[PDB]
């Protein structure tokens, strides 16, 4: 109620401090971190990777990240809690299914999934006793089968326990919207839903859309840009658009005035197996800065555009803050 | 070379037996069975229906099974050689990909999944130090792109070690018609593999032209049968052909001169996660045998066709011993 769950355990709200809302230490798949781990080099290479990168993150002001990895984006709690406490800086875990379920999860009914949404939010995650603080669902397009049931059970653990719902979205394909129809079917608030990847489009017609039946804006990649990037999958998987132009979005809807529904992050990774070879080394050359983008080059950013320092502090504490505390 | 690796060790080939070579102690997903035990009633259920499972295999004669459960079929070894130990059944454990590899398998190349392979069989799998003694590969009709990797991959994991492949197959397809092509453009010898499920078809002309050019022929499905089964999943999964009808085959390539390229089991399943909610208990009221169904009733079925006990012997000890022993 008044507690945030994160991997070391319940903290105040206010200690949750700057937060970044989509971040991912690896994103991987179930299983993969512990089966080759010399796919990255080796976990302890990982391990010390992520905790020099959320350590200039804290020295640059973050305070608290939340990972939206799923268990099928391979989200291993016990690396987290590794990292976070050896960065000092919290972690929010994950629930829910992201985009690659594999059979076991794919074949359950919405009553199942409900049931193993609440298993890791109500009693922990795998025998760790760590508990998500978030439930991340996702659509690529129209929703499957399949991702209507996530989206109904998500909505349905949501109901039960105050915690949000982030998601994963086509944005140009405005998934938003259907997302928004199937969880409000539930009877899920607006206010409990953060619809992500918004930053992918400039559809103000959409965003405004979401916005105004109360929904949280997640513009929440950043720095993802393959400007200056002949390398075919790296563009197709971060754009042709500019970490500016996705910026300015945020301060497009402060000026429409939607500012207590934007939330901010770089959705980045220090590790990631589930795309092509060596994606981590063309990111990391993109955004040297990684998850430390946000205060460093975005805040600058916005208030050389205006932006007031008090709204920008909004946006990166308030805005976090009340998402996450759990409620109806 | 003289020893076949199981989850408790190297053993000599004398001591694996009367060996079932495609078996499942758990049909699941990775990460699945320590994400949500409850699926299962508890993993302690798991563990204890496996063990009385397997010590009833043991009474009827069954010293060895193959668990070709791969890294995405969700095979946890700590869990089979708990069930190896308790029930004192030796194990062989699998390598290799399976029908529903996630993407961080999925977007590797040949040369990366030759390592991953290779990892399990000389290294161990995870960080138990238990090494995969056989490698699995499937197709579900014609092969995808990856699933021609991972083919390509597995000969070349066996070329280096010696370990046998054994394959899914869509059989009524003639899968291992593909299958063989191209196991057979990387240099793989047809001895070291065994195309299964191929008791899902009657087509003679299919297998014994696998036989004849020197595949195994997997007739691994025996029991597998919905005869009596209104149940759209149950019939979707098991066919409408009768045991008997399969078990004929057996009797089939041994008349045609093939008594030592025939290898026999009854793909069962202690826990099954990867398909339809309650398939195991439809399942086990078609079998209350089990993984006792080869040596309780269709080894005096064949011999009551006319089969000699020395032939039977041949195919359910002499040809998995001569298989899983390593060599090119
Ligand atoms: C940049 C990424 O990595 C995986 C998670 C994602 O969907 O947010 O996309
Ligand atoms: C009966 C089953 O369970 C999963 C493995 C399979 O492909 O052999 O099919
Ligand atoms: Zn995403
Ligand atoms: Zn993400
Ligand atoms: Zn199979
Ligand atoms: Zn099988």
């Amino acid at each position: 109620g008044d507690r945030i769950n994160t991997v070391r355990g319940p903290i105040t709200i206010s200690e949750a401090g700057f937060t970044l809302t989509h971040e991912h230490i690896c994103g991987s798949s179930a299983g993969f971190l512990r089966a080759w781990p010399e796919f990255f080099g080796s976990r302890a290479a990982l391990v010390e990777k992520a905790v020099r990168g959320l350590r200039r993150a804290r020295a640059a002001g973050v305070r608290t990240i939340v990972d939206v990895s799923t268990f099928d984006a391979g989200r291993d709690v016990s690396l987290l809690a590794e990292v976070s406490r050896a960065a000092d800086v919290h972690i929010v875990a994950a629930t829910g299914l992201w985009e690659d379920p594999p059979l076991s999860m794919r074949l359950r009914s919405v009553e199942e999934l409900t049931q193993f949404f609440l298993r890791e939010i109500q009693y922990g995650i795998e025998d760790t006793g760590i508990r998500a603080g978030i439930i991340k669902v996702a659509t690529q397009g129209k929703a499957t089968p399949f991702q209507e049931l996530v989206l109904r059970a998500a909505a349905r653990a949501s109901l039960a326990t105050g915690v949000p719902v982030t998601t994963h979205t086509f944005a140009s394909q405005r998934d938003g919207e259907q997302q928004a129809a199937i969880f409000e079917s539930e009877g899920l608030s607006p206010s409990r839903v953060c619809i992500g990847h918004s930053d992918d489009t400039d559809d103000l017609s959409y965003l405004t859309a979401l916005a105004a039946r109360g929904y949280l804006i997640g513009l929440d990649g950043i720095p993802h840009s393959a400007i200056g990037l002949d390398n075919a999958s790296a563009s197709a998987l971060l754009g042709n658009r500019s970490w500016q132009t996705r910026a300015l979005l945020i301060k497009a809807l402060i000026d429409q005035g939607y500012m207590k529904q934007i939330l901010v992050s770089n959705d980045w990774l220090f590790g990631f197996s589930s795309y092509v070879t060596n994606i981590m080394d063309v990111m990391d050359s993109v955004n040297p800065d990684g998850m430390a983008f946000i205060p460093l080059r975005v805040i600058p950013f916005l208030r050389e555009k205006g932006v007031p320092q008090e709204t920008l502090a909004g946006i990166t504490v308030t805005n976090p803050a009340r998402f996450l505390s759990p409620t109806l």
